[PDB]
């Protein structure tokens, strides 16, 4: 594990690939870091300069005294971005990772080599938005995970839950995996976490998504990111899980579909984290597309 | 499946869009389109696969001919006429890697790509049949020689194949690290059921292009491998440790001569590497068609 220092603070980052190759930016969410890409980022080294960063309060990066709001993360990465020397580099995103991406992209269209997400966040104008499926044996679910985000964004009780109770990183985490982590696996995730107050990043994560018009700076910049998404002509990787969560096999394919250069990897049975239960078929289908890429538009005295 | 060719009939498997580009996967010796039985799926959802039998091979028709590689040829371009496609990428193990690469030759605007494993290449000497530096590896790499030795002697390998069903009984599974289940198994042994009909099994090995002979298959087989040097369409080389055909390090140097070839490395694994790695090659096969096609081409007087 590496240290950038960063608008006075740090973030820590994992990095390997030979420093000639194409970067790649490997960007996690909540309640996770850099160590959910573990298992991903040797099967991509080969073929990129990988560098996986943990959000500021987030993995074992600082925690400053900030809000932790969507925008304080941009800033942070933008000086990580800044700091590491980074130029241009292929996303790889998850969850608020990808929020992050798409900002990025609509600011900095040329920097983006090519987008790989899954999971993603997208403006959603209703609560039916959040979750969304018309599968009828999926709605108790879909019920589920709306009832208990409105929970986290209520005053006092997103509180108790998060911070208190600590149950994102140990109810909403695990429940995104199909297979059982083994105890090993858990305890990285676990560990940046041991206090209400280190829990702030946590909590402040789902009082940022975009729901109805609010927050409605985070609303406005992610309809203008996604927006921007859909005009792009970049190279786009949607990866689909069977249910997913934030995205249903349906909406990946009409998404994928609407956009351009974008195509679908099918994982299989999979919920909100993705990478856990597929970490080999995610690994490999990046590092081909990024063979793929660079093989048509890629010392001495 | 079944196609009408040249008076007799090759199956195949199909799978993904009509609309989709073209992806050919190409078995060899004693194998069908049942070797990529797990891997078509996982391709499937960005490209349109074809997966031929061979003539004489699978559930394809079995007339009465010499089953030389001129032969199938003949049947394999046949095919691909009948079935209509007009440009493909290929993916190809074995006797398959030798028809795409003189399918290449022949026809240098049919191929959109290639991904291959475990060639065929022209072997000047017996050394250079299961080369290998490695000293650990030599008694296995004689071993190997011995037996393809007697294969090509008349008398001996009528025996060997024919009779005793070498070919498949004890060739097949010796070129995966795995065991097969009996389910897996059962129809790589369906197509053979006679003396009779494994001729096209015996005739494979005989064709092999050693020590200049057969001249006309080694001659065909240089000229393909000289445009394939001079090819510029997109390459992917998959190796396993140690492998056969190809050695780790062959794969390593002969992908870094070529134009535009990426290599995989895909860790333990031998001749028959879709049997042990299924997920990784289909996975990475899928990326790589994927990204290619991304970078595809996008005010007057
Ligand atoms: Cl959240
Ligand atoms: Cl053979």
């Amino acid at each position: 594990i590496r240290r950038a220092p960063v608008l006075g603070s740090s973030m820590a980052y994992r990095e390997t690939g030979a420093q000639d190759a194409p970067v790649v930016l490997f960007l996690h969410g909540n309640p996770t870091s850099s160590h959910i890409w573990r298992n991903i980022l040797p099967l991509v080294s080969p073929v990129a300069h990988c560098i996986a960063p943990d959000l500021i309060g987030f993995g074992q990066s600082g925690k400053p005294d900030i809000a932790y709001r969507f925008f304080d993360h941009v800033r942070y990465l933008d000086a990580f971005i800044e700091q590491r020397g980074v130029t241009s580099a292929y996303l790889v995103a998850q969850d608020w990772g990808t929020a992050l991406a798409f900002h990025l992209a609509a600011r900095r269209p040329d920097f983006v080599r090519g987008l790989a997400f899954m999971e993603f966040i997208r403006p959603m104008p209703t609560w039916q938005d959040f979750h969304h499926t018309e599968v009828a044996e999926e709605q108790d679910h879909a019920e589920a995970a709306r009832a208990v985000f409105r929970k986290f964004r209520t005053p006092g009780e997103g509180e108790a839950m998060i911070l208190e109770a600590n149950a994102f990183v140990e109810r909403v985490l695990p429940g995104g995996i199909v297979r059982k982590l083994g105890d090993e696996e858990m305890a990285p995730y676990r560990t940046p976490f041991p206090t209400p107050e280190s829990r702030r990043p946590v909590l402040a994560f789902p009082r940022e998504l975009p729901i109805a018009g609010e927050p409605a700076d985070v609303y406005e910049a992610l309809q203008s990111a996604h927006a921007a998404l859909a005009a792009s002509s970049y190279p786009k990787l949607l990866f689909t899980g069977e249910p997913g969560a934030l995205v249903s096999p349906e909406f990946a394919e009409r998404f994928a579909a609407s956009l351009t250069r974008c195509a679908l990897i099918r994982l299989g049975a999979g919920l909100h984290y993705l990478q856990e239960d597929h970490a080999d078929a995610i690994g490999r289908s990046v590092a081909g597309w990024i063979a793929g890429i660079e093989a048509v538009r890629p010392h001495h005295h």
